[PDB]
DNA sequence: CAGCGATAGAGAC
DNA sequence: GTCTCTATCGCTG
């Protein structure tokens, strides 16, 4: 389609967040967003998802990213 | 050209 | 000053 816009709604099975810079996955084949896969895998233990937030701090960038 | 992993940085008190 | 949590970068095919 010429729309090219959104067509596949990915869902984080851990926090349902649809806003993320990189989609991660669990060694079990379950889809995760950014922090869920990075944080859960490194901790190996469940932790209050209460850390759920819709606001993410944006960091600086390189001179130019193609 | 795009996607991913690992490491390090920053913030608040 | 120290500690924790999260994101981006660089590299390869
Ligand atoms: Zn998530």
């Amino acid at each position: 389609m010429k729309n090219g816009e959104q067509n596949g709604p990915t869902t984080c099975t851990n926090c349902f967040t649809q806003t993320t810079p990189l989609w991660r996955r669990n060694p079990e084949g379950q889809p995760l967003c950014n922090a869920c896969g990075l944080f859960l895998k490194l901790h190996g233990v469940v932790r209050p998802l209460s850390l759920k937030t819709d606001v993410i701090k944006k960091r600086n960038r390189n001179s130019a990213n193609s």
